[PDB]
C-alpha cells in the first residue's frame, strides 16, 4: 500500500543513493530464472509494473541450442562464447565489458561461476557498475578468515593457527590480518607440521590454502601425506585443522546493507549429507545456541564490511559445540527455504541493498521484526519467529518447474538432471509428511524411493545427528 512511479522515485524515498533499473545476469539456468521471477514480483508490488527493473542475460551457444527458458524470459540477451565457464559466465572481463557497453547499472551473479571472485565487484566498481553481492574488499582465504573469526571470539576448530588473534578495537572509524600473524597459522616443514599436529590431535586435515588436501590419521601417516600436499600445489601455504566428530553442517543466513547494518535470517541445517536434505530453520540446535551463532555470524559480517546476502557456515556437534568454517559470500540455490520461513524476497533485497537502501527500510525486514511495513525508524536487530518449516530435497540452462496436483505445500524444479523439491509445513512433522506425499506423486522413481526411505526412518523423523 506504498507504491512509487519508478526506480528513481523508489531510491529517493527509501533512502538509497543509486538508481538501478537494468541488471545484467551473469548466469543461466535456475539462477537466472529465479533472479528474474523474484525481482519482477517485487517490481510488480513496488511499481505496479513487473518490468520496471529490466534484465539482460548472457547466453551460451549451448543454451540457445536448447532454447533455455531464461533467454526469452529476459528483456534482452547477449550471446557469449561457449565451452567451460572461463569463456563465459566466470569470465570477469567479459561480464564487465558487456555491462559497460549496454550499459546496465548492476550485475547479479547468483551462485557458481564468478560469484566468489573478488575481481568481479572490483572491476565492476572501477567501471561504475554495482554488484548485487559483497564488495571486493569484504570478499577479500581460510587462514586469514579463521584468524579474523578468533579475533572476534567466534569459535573455530583446533588448527595450526588456534589462538591467533589480531589488533581489533579499530572500530567503525575493515579488519586486516598481518602477514606476520598469517605465517604462524601455517606449517612450513614436515617437522613443524608434526609438532603442530601433536598439539591439535588426530585425525586432522592437511590443507593447501590455494586449493590439495589429505586426511591424516596419525603422526606416522602424516609425513607422507604432507609431502603429497606440497607436491600437489607447490608454493601454497599449508595449514592443519582437526576433523570434527558427531557433527552436522549448519548455516546462518545473513543480510547486510552498505551502512554496516547486518541481520540474520535464521539459518539452515543439512540433516542428510553433497547436501541431500536441507532444512530451515535449523532445529537440530537449541534456540539459545543458534541465536549465539547468529550473533557471531553478524559480528563477522560487520567486521569484514560484508554487503548483500551471505551464509556463515558452521559445524555443530551433539555436545553443543559449534565451529566456524567459512563465510560463503553469495546467495545459494537453497535460499527459498529461508525466504519461506522468513517471508523475505532475497534477490529483491539484494537489489534494494545495491541501490543503497538500508536494512531497516526493506519492507520484508521491517515486517520480520514486527514493525510497520513502511516506517523509517532504525530497528534493533540485536534487541522474530520462523514461519513454519521447510525441507529441501535434492532430486537427481533449461529449467522445468515441478508440477504438484495432490500435494499442497510443495514446489520445485529440475534442470539440465538435478533439482530440488521444497516442502513447507506448520512444523517439521508436517513438512516431512508433505514432502513424502509429493515424492509419491512425482513417482508416477529411483530418486523418489531413495528419498522416501530416508524421510520415513525414525532417525530422520527424530532428527538425530
Amino acid at each position: 500500500d506504498f507504491t512509487v512511479a519508478s526506480p528513481a522515485e523508489f531510491v529517493t524515498r527509501f533512502g538509497g543513493d543509486r538508481v538501478i533499473e537494468k541488471v545484467l545476469i551473469a548466469n543461466n539456468g535456475i539462477a537466472a530464472v529465479k533472479c528474474m521471477r523474484s525481482i519482477r514480483r517485487w517490481a510488480y508490488e513496488m511499481f505496479r509494473n513487473e518490468r520496471a527493473i529490466r534484465f539482460v542475460v548472457m547466453v551460451t551457444p549451448e543454451d540457445l541450442k536448447a532454447n533455455a527458458e531464461y533467454i526469452k524470459m529476459a528483456d534482452h540477451y547477449v550471446p557469449v562464447p561457449g565451452g567451460p565457464n572461463n569463456n563465459n559466465y566466470a569470465n570477469v572481463e567479459l561480464i564487465v565489458d558487456i555491462a559497460k557497453r549496454i550499459p546496465v547499472q548492476a550485475v547479479w551473479a547468483g551462485w557458481g561461476h564468478a560469484s566468489e571472485n573478488p575481481k568481479l565487484p572490483e572491476l565492476l566498481c572501477k567501471n561504475g557498475v554495482a554488484f548485487l553481492g559483497p564488495p571486493s574488499e569484504a570478499m577479500w582465504d581460510k587462514i586469514a578468515s579463521t584468524v579474523v573469526a578468533q579475533t572476534l571470539q567466534v569459535p573455530t576448530l583446533p588448527w595450526s593457527g588456534s589462538g591467533l588473534t589480531v589488533e581489533w578495537t579499530e572500530d567503525d572509524l575493515r579488519i586486516s590480518v598481518p602477514e606476520d600473524v598469517y605465517d604462524k597459522g601455517c606449517v612450513k616443514d614436515v617437522d613443524e607440521g608434526l609438532e603442530a599436529a601433536e598439539r591439535i590431535g588426530f585425525p586432522l586435515m592437511i590443507k593447501a590454502s590455494e586449493g590439495g588436501i589429505r586426511k591424516a590419521e596419525s603422526a606416522e601417516d602424516f609425513p607422507i601425506l604432507f609431502r603429497q600436499v606440497q607436491s600437489e600445489i607447490p608454493g601454497s601455504p599449508i595449514f592443519l585443522m582437526k576433523l570434527a566428530q558427531h557433527a552436522r553442517h549448519l548455516e546462518v543466513q545473513i543480510l547486510a546493507d552498505q551502512y554496516g547494518n547486518a541481520v540474520s535470517l535464521f539459518g539452515r541445517d543439512c540433516s542428510i549429507q553433497q547436501k541431500i536434505v536441507e532444512e530451515a530453520p535449523a532445529t537440530i540446535a537449541p534456540l539459545a545456541i543458534f541465536e549465539f551463532m547468529e550473533q557471531c555470524a553478524i559480528r563477522l559480517a560487520k567486521t569484514v564490511g560484508y554487503v548483500s546476502a551471505g551464509t556463515v557456515e558452521y559445524l555443530y556437534s551433539q555436545d553443543g559445540s559449534f565451529h566456524f568454517l567459512e563465510l560463503n559470500p553469495r546467495l545459494q540455490v537453497e535460499h527459498p527455504c529461508t525466504e519461506m520461513i522468513a517471508d523475505v524476497n532475497l534477490p529483491a533485497a539484494q537489489l534494494q541493498i545495491a541501490m543503497g537502501v538500508p536494512l531497516h527500510r526493506l519492507k520484508d525486514i521491517r515486517l520480520l521484526y514486527g514493525e510497520s511495513p513502511w516506517g523509517v525508524t532504525p530497528i534493533s536487530f540485536e534487541t522474530p519467529l520462523a514461519r513454519g518449516h521447510v525441507i529441501a530435497a535434492r532430486i537427481t540452462g533449461t529449467v522445468q518447474e515441478l508440477n504438484f496436483r495432490s500435494s499442497k505445500n510443495v514446489w520445485g524444479y529440475f534442470s539440465v538432471q538435478f533439482g530440488h523439491c521444497f516442502s513447507w509445513g506448520e512444523n517439521r512433522e508436517e513438512a516431512i509428511s508433505n514432502m513424502v506425499v509429493a515424492l509419491k506423486e512425482l513417482s508416477i522413481r529411483t530418486t523418489v524411493e531413495y528419498l522416501i526411505n530416508l524421510l520415513e526412518t525414525e532417525s530422520f523423523q527424530n532428527n538425530d545427528i
